[PDB]
């Protein structure tokens, strides 16, 4: 879950992701300004990546919320 996700290279975060296997990087880590994975991939609209982003592993309560703030 790394910045890939906002690169949206859906590759790149789906091979982090694996290669991640509970690795350093956290999944449901937040960035300068909070955004966690699903909010920083929300807000750039890059549902192919939540498409199973959000299917296990990404910490996501408000999303919803961010879903609809998001429109």
């Amino acid at each position: 879950f790394l910045l890939a996700c906002d690169k949206g290279d859906y590759y790149m975060v789906k091979k982090i992701l694996e290669e991640n296997s509970s690795g350093d990087l956290n999944i449901n880590c937040v960035d300068v300004l909070g955004r966690n994975a699903v909010t920083i991939t929300i807000e750039n609209e890059n549902l192919d990546i939540l498409q199973l982003l959000l299917d296990y592993g990404c910490q996501s309560a408000d999303a919803l919320l961010v879903a609809i703030d998001s429109e």
